[PDB]
C-alpha cells in the first residue's frame, strides 16, 4: 500500500464545452462557485479555463473532508448547475479524485 | 479573472513515492511563502498511488515566473529528475473565479 493519508479531499473536474457555449458555461459555473465557496469545509472551488483552449475548463473542488465533498452534490446550486450545463457539454465531464498531502492543516 | 495556475502531473517510479513526497514537501513549504502564491497543493491520485499533482496557483503570471528561479524549485527539479516514470506535464490555466 503506497497511498498516503489524505488531509483534503479533492476532485479535479474536467469539462469540454461546446464551442458556442463557453460564455454560457462560465456564467452558470460562476453561480456554482459563489455558492460552493460558502459550503461548510470548502477549501477551494477554483474555476479554470485552459490557456491553450477556451473550450476546456477545470473545476478544482477541494474540501476539508470527504463528507463535506459528498454534501456538495446535494445542494440546489449543484443540481441547478448540472441540469443547466448538461446540453452544453461537448463530451461527458470527468472527475478525478485525489488526496491532499500538503498543506496538512 | 487573472489568477495564473499551472497543474503539474507527475508519474513517479514505483519505489520512489515516499522520497517524492518528502522532496515535494520541502518545495511546497517554501513555495507557499513566495509573494503572490495562492495555492501550492500537493496531491496523490486515489486511482494510482504513483501519480501526483502539484496545483500551483499565483496572483499573477509574473509571480508564477519567479517560482522557477527559486533555489527550492531548482533543488526539487534536480532531486526528482531520475524518479519520473515519464516526463512531467504542466498544463496552464487562467483562474476565472475567485476573481
Amino acid at each position: 500500500n503506497l497511498y498516503f493519508q489524505g488531509h483534503m479531499y479533492v476532485t479535479i473536474v474536467y469539462a469540454s464545452v461546446k464551442t458556442d457555449k463557453t460564455e454560457a458555461f462560465k456564467e452558470a459555473t460562476r453561480m456554482n462557485h459563489e455558492q460552493s465557496i460558502r459550503e461548510p469545509g470548502n477549501m477551494r472551488f477554483d474555476i479554470l479555463q485552459s490557456a491553450d483552449d477556451p473550450t476546456r475548463f477545470v473545476l478544482y473542488e477541494a474540501y476539508k473532508t470527504r463528507k463535506d465533498a459528498a454534501a456538495h452534490k446535494e445542494t440546489a446550486h449543484y443540481l441547478t448547475w448540472r441540469d443547466t450545463v448538461a446540453d452544453w457539454m461537448a463530451e461527458p465531464r470527468k472527475g478525478v479524485i485525489y488526496g491532499g498531502l500538503y498543506p496538512t492543516g
